[PDB]
């Protein structure tokens, strides 16, 4: 299954993107 952010509901092609996508929000209101 794809992945999609639970923070930006943002899917991407691959989860590394995310994994790391998620690093950008480490502060994010
Ligand atoms: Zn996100």
């Amino acid at each position: 299954r794809s992945f999609v952010c639970e923070v930006c509901t943002r899917a991407f092609a691959r989860q590394e993107y995310l994994k790391r996508h998620y690093r950008s929000h480490t502060n994010e209101k």
